[PDB]
């Protein structure tokens, strides 16, 4: 399951972002590491139920492409995952940051390396559920000449399960249609996020509102082609309605060392 | 010396701060993210000292010096495009981290500092004004396994056209005989040391003119680092004999 951690050995520090029913927060872990302070809004017994058990699977995982997770604080109305502080925080912002100056060969090394930490939870028939640009950090950068990006995929804060329809359609185009009303889901979440990571941090329906999101996935639309024809055949398999035709992992990975 | 950029390939944005004659803004340049420094409205020899600072920095390379793009000079405007650094100035950072900064982390941010300013001692060029302030961490080093990463900003207006209230305001990172040669960079190197290890407050810092020229003109020296592992280097360098400061070479091996 998960360690536990007292509210002794924590300091929050600078706010960093708002999750589903969370709010992150730098911090310190007592010799002093600096940690990533995930905080439970004042929730139920079945929120944090889902909340432990998102601890749990990191907790219970090692891959050098996934974040790691100390434990678990209970402090209150709130509950605290401390987990891994990586450099240069989520893929989506930096995308964004630097629009229009990142090769194709960059996004390649990242697809690869999201496609190896999401075969190795296949192996192990685990589920993320949470796979987007955002979810995605960068340890050490690679937009500057002769440096590689590494990636580690961060834990998918409160399970889909606990979440309610509103929040769910929020997550769209991420979100596998399937769960709008298994394993499956992380291909489409990971189809999704290598159209996030084509179109430098802009996912397609991301400005559009939530009936409108809704109704994209309601009249069975699908996304756009990534701008890169080396990913077209790849995104159009994951991001296909029926979860049975979507590739396995193991797949996916041979297709990109190609 | 340095190249030349028009005014009409620059944007200021927001002021990150004021330096000797200057203010800093945060800017654009044609959009690439680049730092201004605007000089004030000055004299035909301040302006010289200016470019000589420019040519410095445009002249050299090194990966912990920070990059000049070159100097706008239009009518009363004499605006340095310089690199921007993410994370700004150390010495702000290490008063928001005082008492959570490791004693490895000073010894890497060290070693970066005098091996820039060892390459500046091979190519026997002076920088002189090697202060916390001047330091920009590129990279924090804050996650397991990761170092910080420094570059050394461009020294601002020459020391040589500053007035003695000026000079005097630099203590305890002015070299005393600059008061009334590469060995000064030794003295900025040593009072820089201890500014790093007592988390961004250097000594005297507080004190009056009168008091911090009163402590150089009675020969007074300067207190000794928290750390034993940099006792013995700053009491050589923060000595008041120039030729008595060891040089970056013998410096760097010490700290490796
Ligand atoms: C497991 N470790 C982590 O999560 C983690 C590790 N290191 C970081 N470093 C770091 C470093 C710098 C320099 C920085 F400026 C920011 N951050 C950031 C990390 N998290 C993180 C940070 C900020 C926002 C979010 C966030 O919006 N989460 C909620 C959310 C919204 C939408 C979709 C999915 N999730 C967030 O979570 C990914
Ligand atoms: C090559 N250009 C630089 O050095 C530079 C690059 N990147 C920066 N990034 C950055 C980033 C953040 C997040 C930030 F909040 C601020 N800044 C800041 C940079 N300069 C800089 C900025 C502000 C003040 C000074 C300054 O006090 N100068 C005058 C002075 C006073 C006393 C002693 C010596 N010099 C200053 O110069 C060092």
């Amino acid at each position: 399951s998960f360690h536990r951690v007292d509210q002794k050995e924590i300091t929050q520090l600078s706010h960093l972002g708002q999750g589903t029913r969370t709010n992150v927060y730098e911090g310190r872990l007592r010799q002093e590491l600096r940690v990533v302070l995930k905080v439970l809004d004042p929730s139920h017994h079945d929120i944090a139920l889902a909340f432990y058990e998102t601890a749990s699977l990191m907790s219970q995982v090692s891959h050098t492409h996934l974040a790691f997770v100390h434990g678990v604080c209970v402090r209150g109305p709130e509950n605290i995952m401390v987990t891994e502080y990586v450099e240069h925080g989520p893929l989506d912002v930096w995308l964004r940051r630097e629009r229009g100056h990142v090769p194709m060969a960059w996004k390649m090394v990242v697809a690869q390396q999201l496609a190896s930490a999401l075969s190795y939870l296949e192996n192990k028939n685990l589920v993320h559920g949470n796979v987007c640009g955002r979810n995605i950090l960068l340890a050490r950068l690679g937009l500057a000449e002769g440096t590689s990006p590494f990636i580690k995929l961060s834990d998918p804060g409160v399970g889909l399960g606990a979440l309610s329809r509103e929040e769910r359609v929020e997550r769209i185009p991420w979100l596998a249609p399937e769960c709008l009303p298994s394993t499956a889901m992380d291909k489409w979440g990971f189809g999704a996020t290598l159209l996030e990571i084509c179109f430098d941090g802009e996912a397609p329906l991301q400005s559009r509102s939530p009936s409108e999101k809704e109704h994209f996935y309601q009249r069975q639309h699908r996304l756009p082609e990534p701008s890169c024809p080396q990913l077209a055949t790849l995104t159009s398999q994951c991001l296909t309605y029926e979860p049975t035709q979507r590739p396995s992992f193991r797949t996916i990975l041979r297709d990109l060392t190609r």
